[PDB]
């Protein structure tokens, strides 16, 4: 495994113990044979998790997610993928680990593809191994993988929306459920619908992942309503997973707007992940799995790998060499290698979009190409009308940095930068100068 020129996949089936058991080892393999060694987190909380399965390991945590006091003589380093690949877009240096090990690999955002992409480059070069641990990796077509203990599976009719009769299963039980729903906005209906009928309801997504997820384990709940962002090794004490089976797909149109597709179904991998929240518990039989749609592969033409590429031809490998896409992965995107790649003070604003900016990468991409400095904030209000965004049914207005209100009509439209309430604020202060 730990053999330079050599990527290993370890696809052992959900709760297996690839992070509790297996990483342990492998990093007390990489320590005896003095392996300079990455390991890549997808979330903070599987970080905070990773350091209690590693407690006595000398491992250099480079996340404010654990608090320790790290004796500077770690060989070994941990950071989430978004870091790691945020860090090589930075100027600073990032050693050329001789191992990456990669958990909960499937993560499909363009952070975690670009990463892949850079190791699995590395590997190919010779210069390196790799493992990237999942138990979905990028293509698999079963939806049903093995686990710790049965599980039942009905295909069933899912409420997307708020209902009244028709779903009493839904409610009728008395143990706590993990619900799947395409979008924030999905679940924000599913949620108050569950309220006021009586249920605790937790909600996660990307922005309150963190902070929400310890509400899991602080408190009493009957339900938690959650994105895909779930599927990214997050574990819960519950005994059924809903699955809507849908999520939304980001497309670029005629190379000039994004939209939100969908709801749309989900891959096999991420139906995998979704049902592997339960059936890990070995003591626990009949956890049960309720879906409502069938799989396909919508991760082809997602605006997730074509963002991916933008970022790898902005990351230095030899001289004008870049890096490709995780073979497996590679053909979701119709894109020819280095056609994203910026000129020095053009990437590093696309960076800062990115980083300070909080933008989607496909809409700091547009930004930065067209030679717009990171604080010129005119082209969030001179697009044309069909670019408005709409705030209740009305036009969204801000008052510009200059001091005048405004109607916000970005000159490139991302719907991303709308997609719920929290990310139009967060745009709003954005066009205001705010950040
Ligand atoms: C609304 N999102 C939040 C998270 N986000 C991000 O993770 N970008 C990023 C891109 C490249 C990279 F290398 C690391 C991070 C910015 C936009």
């Amino acid at each position: 495994m730990l053999k330079k020129k050599q990527l290993t996949v370890l696809d052992l089936h959900p709760g297996a113990g690839k992070t509790r058991r297996v990483l342990p080892e492998i990093v007390r393999e990489a320590i005896k044979k003095r392996l300079r060694t990455v390991i890549l987190a997808p979330t903070r909380v599987v970080a905070a998790e990773m350091e209690e399965a590693l407690r006595g390991l000398p491992v250099r945590y480079m996340t404010t997610a654990v608090n320790v006091t790290h004796s500077g003589t770690e060989i070994v380093d941990l950071m989430c993928h978004a870091t790691f690949t945020s860090r090589l877009l930075q100027p600073i240096r990032v050693p050329n680990y001789n191992l990456n090990i990669m958990d909960e690999a499937h993560f499909t955002d363009p952070s975690s593809i670009a990463a892949r992409g850079y190791i699995s480059t590395r590997v190919e070069m010779g210069e390196a191994a790799a493992i990237f641990m999942t138990a979905t990796p990028p293509g698999t077509r079963d939806a049903f993988p093995d686990s710790n203990s049965p599980i039942m599976d009905t295909e069933v009719e899912v409420p997307e929306r708020a209902w009244s009769s028709g779903f009493d299963w839904v409610t009728d039980h008395s143990g706590k459920t993990v619900w799947f729903v395409p979008s924030v906005r999905n679940g924000n209906e599913i949620a108050a619908c569950l309220t006021k009928a009586g249920k605790r309801v937790i909600q996660l997504s990307r922005k309150t992942f963190e902070t929400e997820f310890q509400k899991t384990k602080n408190q009493e709940w009957d339900f938690v309503i959650t994105t895909d962002i779930s599927e990214m090794g997050a574990n819960f004490k519950a005994d059924r997973v809903i699955d809507s089976r849908r999520c939304l797909k980001p497309v670029i149109l005629d190379g000039e707007r994004v939209i939100l597709a969908g709801p749309m179904p989900v891959t096999h991998a991420s139906a995998a992940q979704r049902r592997g929240r339960i059936g890990r518990n070995p003591n626990k039989p009949g956890d049960e799995y309720m879906y409502g749609g069938g799989c396909a592969e919508t991760d082809e033409g997602h605006a997730h790998w074509l963002e991916a590429r933008m970022l790898l031809d902005n990351i230095y490998l030899q001289d004008g060499l870049i890096a490709s896409l995780y073979r497996p992965e590679a053909d979701k995107v119709a894109a020819i290698e280095g056609e994203f790649k910026l000129r020095t003070e053009q990437r590093k604003t696309f960076v800062e979009l990115m980083k300070r900016g909080d933008l989607p990468v496909w809409l700091a991409y547009q930004v930065a190409s067209a030679g717009i400095t990171y604080t010129d904030r005119r082209w969030c209000f001179d697009g044309t009308t069909n670019n408005t965004i709409m705030e209740d049914s009305v036009p969204a207005e801000v008052w510009t940095k200059y001091g005048e209100k405004r109607v916000l009509k970005p000159r490139w439209m991302d719907a991303r930068v709308c997609s719920d309430h929290a990310a139009l604020k967060s745009f709003k202060e954005f066009a205001a100068g705010k950040r």
